[PDB]
């Protein structure tokens, strides 16, 4: 399933929520802008 907001994931390989991504400078899933 996707990683959800607040979700510990790594910024090559998002696997975030769609609307959801995985931060460059975070380790984390955050809102899409």
């Amino acid at each position: 399933d996707c990683l959800k907001f607040g979700w510990k994931c790594n910024p090559r390989n998002d696997k975030c929520c769609s609307g959801l991504k995985c931060g460059s400078n975070h380790n984390w899933c955050k809102l899409h802008l």
